[PDB]
């Protein structure tokens, strides 16, 4: 019986009701701190600001199309969706990226018109007040995060928007007492902008490899094949698929053509049981078919040539 | 022999050269007159000119993404990409969708803008010799399509351009009479922009349903598990994934619980032909168990209920 050695667990885990009530406490603080350096930063004609709310809008983004997909990822498969619904967190991700790159090229163009016809004038207390709320509500996210796996990933990335939050403020600092030095702000902007670009691209690899149907990450094609060619009684393996749905949910597929004297059903059930040891594939599909003496004669039989 | 019944095409077929003579033609055609509009648009701020010539960004995108697609699906599978590089098509029609959405919501922002603290000048003369200039490109493009399927595409397609042209000529004759009629570019431009974004709603449906891992339009689940269940030894099925890489690459999965008393073989070659001669499967893998006793017990063994 295949899928028969697991059983799937239903209704909600007492711990998944403890990463929603987090997600949502996080989503409602990031939030409240958006709006208000959206508010400070318009009041005082600032794009460091700007910059700054946007990565903020960016966290609350990636975190609602988590806790999304986390609801998402609790309905039956259904005839027009047979794997189920956890594509969503792929897709989520991707929207996320494209946003964050969508307000990132309008910061960037705002900048760039703002630093030549520099034609703009900057409130200096409106930004340092605004500047240093953001500094301590940082400080404060990131003492009580310390004072409270995800809450070290939220303190590690609290303290990332904490040094960022640093150089705005030392922008605004310098551009307060020297109102000469409007320039700081475009190009705390640019450097900021381009930092946001570079660190967004690594997830962005991810996701379109991932919706490419391409091979997972960590999960390699030699060791699958090997592992499937080692079970006693294959001699080949052809159309050997695989590829994630997401970061953590891994499909597979593959043609074996077995000897003539061997047992399709434990020839299956040994190649199955591989795969979930070795690997943990959640879905797992192998045709067995019969190794005439012509499979080694085929063109389209023939695994992929060495990267 | 799974797989050996059809066979592939090696090399470039001559019609191939042919369509990618073609989308070069058309691609270069549709960028001088984006090029010319923009500048007359910029010449004349206007914004439904912007417009037009946002439509026409949007076709050669596409059109961009089609030619990229199609040199990409050639190389072979690796050990990467096990599939292939089909998906490439499916993520340029969603690149060309989100571009679309991006320009779109620039000139919606600037109109919006435009109508309220109504402050900016139209020149009336260049952009009626800008709009009429494009009425003339569209007829002629439109003439020439006639005068030589993708053909019959690219003429319905290039009238509806030339319908969204004269409605602009409109606007732009209105306004070059009676320069007090300002208002009448942002009101176009709203319009358009409302019809776009109406005209990209099922592309973008399309693309969602192929990237969630969706069952493809065409198939139905009910159809070929009818198929899959009504092969001469099959008693069940269960884990029955339809899937399509693209809009013409479809992929199937499933694992059939056949009787003690029948061949593996044959139900697999039986199913495997069927599933190709009805449905045109590119890429089928099936997993030929035993019927258990248990088999009609297990919550996971149970297909998903009717919608
Ligand atoms: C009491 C209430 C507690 C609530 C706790 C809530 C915790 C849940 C949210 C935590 C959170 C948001 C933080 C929001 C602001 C903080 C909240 C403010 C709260 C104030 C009260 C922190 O996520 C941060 O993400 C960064 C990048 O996004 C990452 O940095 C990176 O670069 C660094 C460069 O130096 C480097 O060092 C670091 O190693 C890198 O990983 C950080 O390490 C990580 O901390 C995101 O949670 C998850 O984290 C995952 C880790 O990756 C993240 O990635 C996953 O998916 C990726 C593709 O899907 C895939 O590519 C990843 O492989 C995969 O893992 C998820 O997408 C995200 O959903
Ligand atoms: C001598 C040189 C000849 C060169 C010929 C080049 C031909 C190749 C390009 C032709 C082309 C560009 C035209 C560019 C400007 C014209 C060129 C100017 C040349 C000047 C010398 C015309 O594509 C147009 O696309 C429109 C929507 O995009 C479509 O309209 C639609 O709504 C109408 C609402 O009323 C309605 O009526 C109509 O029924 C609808 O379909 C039009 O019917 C169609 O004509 C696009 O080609 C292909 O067309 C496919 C048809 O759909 C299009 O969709 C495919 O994929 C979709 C998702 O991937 C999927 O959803 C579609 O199901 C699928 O089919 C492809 O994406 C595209 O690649
Ligand atoms: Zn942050
Ligand atoms: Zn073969
Ligand atoms: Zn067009
Ligand atoms: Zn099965
Ligand atoms: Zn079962």
């Amino acid at each position: 019986h295949c899928h028969r050695d697991p059983l799937p667990p239903p209704g909600l885990t007492p711990e998944r009701l403890h990463a929603r009530r987090q997600l949502y406490a996080a989503c409602a603080v990031c939030f409240v701190f958006m709006a208000g350096e959206v508010v400070g930063g318009y009041l005082a004609h600032s794009l460091a600001i700007m910059t700054d709310a946007a990565h903020l809008l960016a966290d609350v983004g990636s975190m609602m199309g988590s806790l999304f997909s986390l609801w998402l990822s609790t309905r039956p498969a259904t005839r027009t969706m047979t794997f189920g619904w956890h594509r969503s967190e792929t897709l989520g991700a991707l929207a996320s990226v494209v946003s964050l790159w969508m307000v990132t090229g309008i910061l960037l163009y705002l900048a760039f018109v703002r630093l030549l016809h520099s034609d703009y004038h900057i409130e200096g207390g409106a930004m340092l007040l605004t500047a240093s709320i953001a500094v301590c509500a940082n400080l404060l996210m990131a003492f009580v995060l310390h004072q409270a796996t995800s809450v070290r990933a939220a303190f590690v990335h609290v303290l990332g928007d904490l040094l960022q939050s640093f150089g705005v403020l030392a922008a605004s600092i310098l551009i307060y007492f020297k109102p000469q030095y409007k320039a700081a702000d475009p190009i705390s902007t640019f450097l900021f902008s381009i930092c946001a670009l570079g660190s967004t691209a690594p997830t962005l690899r991810d996701v379109l490899r991932i919706l490419m149907e391409g091979t997972p990450r960590n999960v390699g094609f030699e060791p699958v094949r090997d592992t499937l060619l080692s079970v006693p009684g294959v001699r080949a393996t052809h159309e050997l698929h695989l590829w994630a749905l997401t970061l953590t949910y891994h499909v597979a597929s593959a043609h074996l053509a077995i000897d003539s004297t061997a047992d399709p059903e434990a020839v299956l059930a040994e190649a199955s049981s591989r795969l979930y040891s070795r690997f943990g594939f959640s879905s797992c599909t192998l045709q067995v078919e019969q190794y005439q003496p012509e499979m080694a004669q085929c063109l389209r039989c023939q695994e992929p040539p060495q990267a």
